[PDB]
């Protein structure tokens, strides 16, 4: 038998709209990531999905196709039990270009990507780069290159798509990342693919010593109609623990907290709770560690989780000293032009009294140039962030006609 693990490093999927992200992860997984009812309807991702997937490989068998995502390997003609390597999990991210930030509070949460290419459309479109320059803005280095729905061009066509990414990648930090060529619809090479995330993206090192941080991107309400009162649960929040570890019982916080009025003015209020349970996909723990997207129950009422109501949140211990910032002051750097467009123009400098989007951890927020230097801005948020680390990385987003537009990024001062 496998052992019942969490998953220990988190890929993300990434690239243009329509491209293939969440059929490739369904390729891999077997899980078809998108369950909100607009997603369905209109046959695309908009907020992260996920998945997760036991790895290992059969040693009686060549490579890649001793690689294998189930307990057997009766597929390469073998009767033994495939050696467990490890538990893996996707973060899937939307590719439509109104969806960059949910993108980049994704990627966030990556410990390496796929880079999904579309072999029968041009390259490189428009999210193709932006997604790409995002991944390397946010450090997201261990990158695979999947060219997809090669079932659908000649040889031909695909080797020249081939050359046309090498020579993309020449020059940048991608360039001696892999390209993987795999028809996801049909299920082609995808042991090659598993084989390139063993090699590629492998599991980082961790700190299990930090002080323990999860930033939220899912909340939830577990409670289901027709279910006894026993079984009724308190509000459960989803996300991604990127240091240290949590176990049950341990006493918690939520940063920056609920919306409240204090003393006539708008103020946050850090809420604290104990943790009733830790999940990881349909398996429950008693601690979680970095790698997967947990699911950390509570003793809160249901109606403050409800909804994603505390998407871009942290959670701490307790006792953990976090700042929490209505006034930031960013170190930046602008990027020379706005990627993510059909036609790249050039990125002005930022002005005083701009209102700009912060990206910050898997916090997304607006907020006013107070004040712009050389190398130095301070901003005025609509709300305040956690931040929990000093030089932590933001990417900031201009509004240029009509779209928000990945312009710059930078590091939050603390
Ligand atoms: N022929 C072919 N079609 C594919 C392949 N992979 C995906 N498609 C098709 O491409 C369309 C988009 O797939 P999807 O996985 O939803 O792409 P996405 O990149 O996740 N889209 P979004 O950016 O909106 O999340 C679907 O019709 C899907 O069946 C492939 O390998 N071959
Ligand atoms: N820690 C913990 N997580 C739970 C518990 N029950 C469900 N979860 C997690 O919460 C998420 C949603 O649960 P699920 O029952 O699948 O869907 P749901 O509760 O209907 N959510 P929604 O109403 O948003 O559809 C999943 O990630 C699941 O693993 C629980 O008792 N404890
Ligand atoms: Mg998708």
């Amino acid at each position: 038998a496998w052992p019942k693990v969490q998953p220990e490093v988190n890929i993300g999927v990434v690239g243009h709209v329509d491209h293939g992200k969440t059929t490739l992860v369904q390729a891999i997984t077997g899980i078809w990531t998108s369950k909100h009812s607009e997603e369905l309807k209109r046959g695309m991702t908009i907020k992260l999905g996920y998945a997760e997937t036991n790895i290992g490989v059969c040693e009686s068998c060549k490579k890649p196709e001793a690689y294998v995502t189930e307990p057997s390997c009766k597929s390469c003609g073998s009767d033994d039990e495939p050696k467990f390597l490890r538990r893996i999990s996707f973060i899937d991210a939307p590719g439509a270009e109104v969806l960059m930030a949910t993108m980049l509070s994704g990627a966030a949460l990556m410990d390496g990507a796929i880079l999904v290419v579309a072999a029968n459309e041009p390259f490189p479109q428009p999210q193709t780069r932006e997604h790409f320059v995002a991944l390397g803005i946010i450090g997201v280095k261990n990158l695979i290159i999947v060219q997809n729905k090669v079932d659908v061009v000649s040889k031909e066509e695909a080797l020249s798509q081939y050359r046309q990414i090498k020579q993309f990648t020449k020059g940048t930090w991608a360039e001696n990342v892999p390209i993987i060529p795999v028809s996801a619809l049909h299920k082609i090479n995808i042991d090659s693919l598993i084989e390139g995330i063993e090699e590629y993206i492998k599991t980082p090192y961790r700190d299990l010593s930090q002080k323990p941080v999860m930033l939220v991107i899912r909340s939830f309400d577990v409670n289901k109609p027709g279910t006894q009162f026993n079984e009724l649960k308190g509000g459960v929040i989803g996300g991604s623990i990127i240091q240290g570890l949590f176990k049950v019982d341990q006493e918690i916080k939520v940063l920056p907290g609920l919306r409240v009025e204090k003393q006539g003015k708008v103020s946050y209020e850090p809420i604290f709770t104990k943790i009733s349970s830790i999940r990881f996909g349909d398996e429950e723990f008693k601690e979680a560690k970095p790698g997967g997207l947990v699911a950390i129950g509570t003793y809160l009422d249901p109606s403050l989780t409800k909804a994603d109501n505390l998407l871009g949140s942290i959670i701490t211990l307790a006792d953990a000293e976090v700042p929490v910032l209505w006034n930031i002051r960013i170190k930046y750097n602008l990027l020379e032009r706005v990627v993510g467009a059909k036609e790249m123009l050039k990125v002005d400098p930022i002005r005083a009294k701009e209102t700009l989007m912060l990206s910050v951890g898997s916090s997304t927020t607006l907020g006013i140039v107070t004040s712009v230097k050389k190398d130095e801005i301070e901003v005025e948020l609509r709300r305040p962030v956690a931040v929990w680390s000093n030089n932590i990385r933001t990417v900031i987003s201009r509004q240029i006609a009509g779209r928000w537009r990945m312009i710059g990024w930078g590091l939050v001062e603390i």
